[PDB]
């Protein structure tokens, strides 16, 4: 959505690791590279040479205005108000088998890169605890929306 609010890019930024693989709408073509449109107020460009691994002259040879992509948030910058993405690097990063942590879940993993159970869950007898029912809906909603997001990747993998 076209205007900008730190706050916003702020929160993006909070809730969004770098190494994050997002979708994204092809918004415009520029001699070095496509913009790309996150979120509401959150654009990136990916650069030229960040568009495939093949070597490209001009950005059209791979992507067109309107195309949908998954791209992978490579640096975020909150002073200029700019965020870097590519294509090529989402590609590289792609695996068959699903790791939740690269499309939305990567707070549900610490430091050390440890599954941290979601609250309500309890991991000794493996099931969800009366009375979070409300939780298990959110989080089933979360990790239904980051596998959507790798279905896509595969999509575009498959392209």
């Amino acid at each position: 959505g076209e205007n900008l609010y730190f706050q916003h890019m702020r929160h993006f930024a909070r809730t969004h690791a770098i190494g994050q693989i997002v979708p994204g709408k092809v918004t415009k073509l520029v001699p070095f590279g496509a913009f790309v449109r996150v979120e509401e107020g959150i654009e990136g460009l990916v650069h030229i040479s960040e568009l495939a691994e093949r070597h490209v002259e001009v950005p059209d040879q791979v992507v067109a205005v309107g195309d949908d992509a998954m791209v992978k948030v490579i640096d975020i910058d909150l002073e200029r108000r700019r965020i870097s993405l590519s294509l090529k690097q989402a590609n590289e990063d792609y695996t068959e088998e699903f790791d939740p942590a690269k499309y939305g879940m990567a707070d549900s993993y610490d430091e050390q890169g440890n599954y941290i159970f979601p609250e309500g869950f309890d991991a000794e007898t493996n099931e969800w605890l009366e009375g979070f029912e409300k939780q298990r809906a959110e989080w089933e909603a979360r990790y239904a929306e980051a596998e959507r997001r790798h279905k896509m990747h595969t999509a575009q993998m498959e392209k």
